[PDB]
């Protein structure tokens, strides 16, 4: 099937925005129902000590951050979580470890969890970084819906931000998921320092895929002090939201996750936002480690909007 | 004459979802105006102050405190200044405003000297000078004046709660003057003032089962003002002020709706929202006609950001 030229996708992002806004939602109610958006709540299965040097995340054991450093939580402690999640109204649970892969000590654990997890009633999705043949197969087996991995940004910046990892290492762990039977959630974060290129690289590049990811999350970057990004130059909003624009007419078929970083958002952009395109959010407290915006707070905002027959 | 919107009929779309509503706002003005265009008009004062109507909102009128500097009508030179200054920074269409309930004949050879010089000048001429009569309209008509403002500020039925000194009707009569005097009705009203999503609604409604609704339909927010009765009030949900406009748009097509007065107060995003919601024209300057306004600058480079206008150097 036909892709996407790079001169052809700088073409959107050079594109007057209300009009690229336009033809956004022009798109998405021709795939996706609007005022429905899908709400996914996640916890950090296990947190803090990690290997990999991500310039963003605050988890690094690479950096300062001071973050409890917790370790994995016993299955019951989190079908706990997971419960209270269910009931707190969320449709898919996502746990997410701090780790560079899972081992194999852990699998029967990861598995145990999406056992209760599956049949608790929810989607069940986790993130453990590059599993391998073996192990998503295994995962698959169990129940696990999703899969998260992303490119963060243009394979030819990836270096800037994160080096432990072959920007192609991460392309390969998805297609195991793919083959494996797993929906792929795969996006990228903006204003690491990426430029406008970058970025259209990051979209294009899960764009032109084998079958682009079910779930694309677009973060935008938390600055953590600590991590080398901590203080960065904050991405003006309007360009925050062109992102989700270009992701929407990018990936028709595709979930746009308004992710990571909502809390720093305003009601007008996140507004913005899901007009854009961007119909799925992380509900709650906290996601993985930094703050998000409170269940009512969203709640309220999604019915000032009019989205969702979730109203009581 | 032509099809009226009954009341059932606009209370629906307060009512329709949010989103959708801008979804249609958008789809419709797209039909009748040039999108990423936009139209500017910067105004100034050409009296302020001492004011004898009662307007809750209102920081000139005479009836409170609000500490304003009352400064008289200022020569014909003093405007055309600041006129061209205005010409000059890139405004289209000057607008005057008096403090006035209603133009005094004396005041007329001044008021027409105005607009002779503005409409010379090169841009466009309205003013503002409360509730003119069949005679001062034909002449100011006579003299150029593009435009007249004169608005509703909200329903009929709560005018009262806000505006006592005239009546609901007493202005309708007035827009009829400017009309048949051969002038362009610039006819809108304030948000927030107490109202309900039913008075806004009439609002709308009322401007626009007209004979022939404004071509200009401002939508002011209110601005508080310490001292005006309404000062100490609940703040507008962005949302509702951008619905607001939705709906304007969606009622009034063939009209230029000017996201006005309270930009200030406004975020990027919301008044992004409102251009798409329909919203066209605005005030472009350091303040309008009393209160703070977005400097040229911030205007014009939101402008670009959205990619509005070919006014880029
Ligand atoms: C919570 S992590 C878990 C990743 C997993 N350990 C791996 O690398 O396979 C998933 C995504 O969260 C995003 N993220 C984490 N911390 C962030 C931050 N502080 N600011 C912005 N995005 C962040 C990054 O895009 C990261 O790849
Ligand atoms: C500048 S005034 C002059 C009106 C003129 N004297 C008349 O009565 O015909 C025009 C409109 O500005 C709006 N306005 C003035 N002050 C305002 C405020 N503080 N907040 C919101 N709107 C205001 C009101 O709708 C007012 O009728
Ligand atoms: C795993 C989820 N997928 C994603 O793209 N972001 C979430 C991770 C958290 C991002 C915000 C920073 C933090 O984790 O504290
Ligand atoms: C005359 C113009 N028409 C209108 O609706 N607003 C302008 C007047 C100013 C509104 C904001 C409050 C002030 O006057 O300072
Ligand atoms: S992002 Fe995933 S890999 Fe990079 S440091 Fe944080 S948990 Fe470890
Ligand atoms: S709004 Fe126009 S009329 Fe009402 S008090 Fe102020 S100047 Fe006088
Ligand atoms: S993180 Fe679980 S689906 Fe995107
Ligand atoms: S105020 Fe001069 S045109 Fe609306």
């Amino acid at each position: 099937r036909p892709r996407w030229t790079l001169s052809q996708v700088t073409e959107l992002f050079e594109k007057p925005l209300l009009d690229l806004l336009f033809e956004a939602q022009q798109v998405h109610r021709q795939h996706f129902d609007p005022r429905q958006v899908q709400v996914s709540t996640l916890l950090s299965i296990k947190t803090g000590a990690c290997p990999e040097d991500c310039k963003y995340c605050p988890q690094s054991s690479r950096y300062k951050t001071g973050l409890e450093a917790e370790r994995l939580m016993e299955v019951e402690q989190v079908l706990e979580s997971a419960r209270k999640a269910k009931a707190a109204g969320s449709t898919r649970f996502c746990m997410g470890a701090a780790w560079k892969n899972p081992h194999e000590r852990d699998m029967p654990y990861l598995e145990q969890m999406v056992q209760g997890v599956k049949a608790m009633g929810l989607e069940a999705c986790m993130t453990l970084g590059t599993l391998s043949e073996s192990q998503a197969q295994r995962l698959a087996n169990a129940g696990l819906d999703y899969y998260n991995h992303n490119l963060d940004t243009s394979p030819e910046f990836y270096g800037n931000i994160i080096t432990t990892r072959t920007y192609q290492e991460r392309l390969d762990t998805l297609e195991k998921v793919r083959d494996a039977g797993i929906k792929v959630c795969s996006g990228g974060i903006v204003g690491l320092g990426e430029t406008v290129k970058d970025r259209a690289g990051l979209l294009l590049q899960l764009a032109n895929l084998p079958t682009p990811p079910e779930s694309v999350p677009i973060n935008m970057l938390v600055k953590v002090k600590g991590t080398p990004l901590a203080d960065n130059d904050d991405v003006d909003a309007f360009d925050f939201i062109r992102t989700i624009a270009v992701a929407r007419i990018m990936m028709p078929t595709s979930y746009v996750r308004l992710s990571a970083g909502r809390e720093q958002m305003n009601e007008q952009t996140q507004a913005m936002c899901f007009m854009a395109g961007a119909n799925s959010i992380f509900y709650g407290c906290k996601l993985l480690t930094t703050p998000n915006p409170e269940e009512d707070k969203d709640l309220q905002l999604f019915r000032k909007l009019g989205l969702n027959p979730q109203q009581t």
